[PDB]
């Protein structure tokens, strides 16, 4: 599961959550996203391939995933309570977490 | 203040953070946005003036500001720490969040 596969998994499950019909289906997609993010966090992006692994830039990159994961966890709390709509809206605001790391690192 | 003035505070102080040279300027600008975000959170926006205060439509409106304040706080830490270029880049990233709430209720 290389980084590009993890990104597709994130991308694919956003679509799943948008057309989901109950909070349990959003929960399932959010959990798959959450593991794809933690798996993605392990990797090194191409835009930093020759920088040092312990660099400030690799830690900034790794922290972008903690910011995304914490949004996923906030959405998971709504899904687990059955608030399908509110959790669907939550998953929509993940888009900015995707973008904030994308600018400087994609 | 009313919602529009708070928004003016948010919009002008973003540009100020963009043009500031030192950390005391970013911090001062970030602090005004924080109070304006928390004050705007209490308002009802026109495009929702006929719904009811505990709808998932206006749950979403208030939660947008908790998330905005959280990122202003990330930027304030960096400023307080003296990383002007990093606080300036934290603050530029708020606009994705601005535009997301805007797409819905502006
Ligand atoms: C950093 C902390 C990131 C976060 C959060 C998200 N993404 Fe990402 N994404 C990132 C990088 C460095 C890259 C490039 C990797 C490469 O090998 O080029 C990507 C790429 C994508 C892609 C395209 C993948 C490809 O085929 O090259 C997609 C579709 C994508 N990212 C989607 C996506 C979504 C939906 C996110 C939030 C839910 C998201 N990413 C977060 C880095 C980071
Ligand atoms: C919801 C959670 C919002 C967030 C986050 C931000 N804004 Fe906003 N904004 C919101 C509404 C409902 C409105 C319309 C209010 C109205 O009475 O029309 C706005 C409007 C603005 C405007 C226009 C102000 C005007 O001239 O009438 C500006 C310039 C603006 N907002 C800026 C702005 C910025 C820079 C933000 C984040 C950094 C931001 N807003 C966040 C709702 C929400
Ligand atoms: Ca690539
Ligand atoms: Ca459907
Ligand atoms: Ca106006
Ligand atoms: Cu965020």
């Amino acid at each position: 599961a290389d980084l590009e596969d993890n990104m597709e998994t994130l991308n694919d499950n956003l679509k799943v959550i948008e057309k989901a019909d109950n909070a349990a289906q959003v929960k399932d997609a959010l959990t798959k996203m959450r593991a794809a993010a933690l798996d993605a966090q392990k990797a090194t992006p191409p835009k930093l391939e020759d920088k040092s692994p312990d660099s400030p830039e690799m830690w900034h990159f790794r922290h972008g995933f903690d910011h995304l994961v914490g949004h996923i966890d906030d959405a998971l709390k709504l899904a687990n309570e059955g608030k399908v709509k509110e959790a669907q809206a939550a998953a929509e605001q993940l888009k900015c977490h995707c973008n904030h790391c994308h600018q400087h690192y994609r």
